[PDB]
DNA sequence: TCTGGGGTCCTAGGACCC
DNA sequence: GGGTCCTAGGACCC
């Protein structure tokens, strides 16, 4: 019993919406992120800017060093959110079985759909179309019998394209598929696997599951499965937010508690308004805080607590500030809450 | 050039329970 | 000693 999964992905999502709305931004390098002086990074960039080597999650310092004409934008989340909602409604026209992964992404299970002669390919294509219509933005797609494979597929013919992997193509596909392409294998893991000669799924198929479990625990099992092409992960649609936090990095490190306090004062209303949106009584399971120093180490203090309370956060933030700052500078203050379990 | 902010999931020791 | 809650931290993703 094979399934039909479609990963839809908006390309250069933030950038795209900026360009739709401002056509002057179209053929010149632009990016969303914090400024040089604000210690910020790039959220995303448009394709003119990628040309120069500008990637997401990358320090704006490096970004301008690479592309001095870069246009920096602060970004408008309601605009992106509005787009998101729209594209999710568009998904809803084709299935209910929809698992968003973020603003711009979603898994669809279309197996039991009778829309386009059960053609997942025509479904994805009809979805990329109608998204370009009524939004004037561009989406890419990947079709596969499972989640991860559809995900890797969605970035194969981007921008403005889609890629299908049938079960017959799968084994061939996995052979040369590098482990780092698998979602959940970042830099560190990739580096351990390389260090033991593992680069592609091909390489792990020849490995022993026992040893892989000994070395990576449950992550080994995951690897092994994904390598065999196995991904029994069901598309969900029922998933819910488990937590919420608000954090900030200042332009210069701060050294006095008064300043840390001054930060918390400004962060709390934010955290409150945001939590109210989904929990008007403000009733939480745990709250707590977060500092990160100059030596970038990051500590968090969080405890059980009935309802978002400002002074407690201030208190525990002072404890934290004393009991483990050892004279280091501080670059970010952050508040956090863990929502109740329903 | 020097490292966001919003999240998820996983691990692991002690506490606590049986 | 096996669950499970508590807290801290790390790797990962968008
Ligand atoms: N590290 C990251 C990665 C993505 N993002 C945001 C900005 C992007 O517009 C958005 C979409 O995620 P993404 O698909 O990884 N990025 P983007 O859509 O630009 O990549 P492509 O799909 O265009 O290749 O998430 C971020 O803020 N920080
Ligand atoms: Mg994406
Ligand atoms: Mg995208």
């Amino acid at each position: 019993g094979s399934r039909k999964i479609i990963h839809v992905d908006m390309d250069c999502f933030f950038a795209a919406v900026e360009m739709r709305d401002n056509p002057a931004l179209r053929d010149i390098p632009i990016a969303i992120g914090g400024s040089r002086e604000r210690r910020g990074v790039i959220s995303t960039a448009n394709y003119p800017a990628r040309k120069f080597g500008v990637r997401s999650a990358m320090p704006t310092g490096m970004a301008l060093a690479l592309c001095p004409h870069l246009t920096l934008l602060p970004g408008r989340f309601d605009a992106y959110k509005e787009a998101s909602n729209h594209i999710r409604e568009i998904f809803s026209r084709y299935t209910s079985r929809i698992e968003p992964l973020s603003l711009d992404e979603a898994y669809l299970d279309v197996t039991d759909s009778v829309h386009c002669h059960g053609s997942a390919t025509l479904i994805a294509q009809e979805i990329r179309q109608t998204i370009f219509n009524e939004l004037q933005l561009t989406a890419s797609a990947g079709v596969a019998p499972v989640k991860f494979l559809a995900k890797i597929a969605s970035d194969m013919n981007k921008p403005n394209g889609q890629f299908v992997i049938t079960p017959a193509e799968v084994p061939a596909f996995l052979q040369t598929l590098p482990l780092a392409k698998i979602p959940g294998v970042g830099k560190v893991s990739a580096a351990k696997l390389e260090a033991m000669g593992l680069r592609t799924c091909g390489d792990v198929q020849a490995c022993d599951l026992v040893m892989l479990l000994k070395r990576f625990g449950k992550f080994g099992r995951i690897l092994w499965e994904r390598s065999q092409g196995i991904d029994e992960r069901d598309v969900n649609s029922e998933r819910l937010r488990k937590s919420v936090g608000v954090e900030r990095t200042m332009a210069e490190d701060i050294h006095h508690w008064s300043e840390c306090e001054a930060i918390i004062e400004r962060l709390y209303p934010e955290l409150e308004r945001r939590l109210a949106k989904v929990k008007p009584d403000l009733l939480i399971a745990r709250q707590g805080v977060k500092l990160k120093f100059d030596d970038f180490q990051q500590t968090t203090q969080e405890h059980v607590w009935p309802r978002l309370n400002k002074a407690d956060l201030i208190a525990t933030a002072r404890k934290t500030w004393d009991e483990r700052r050892g004279g280091r500078g501080v670059r970010l203050v952050g508040l956090h809450v863990t929502l109740l379990d329903p």
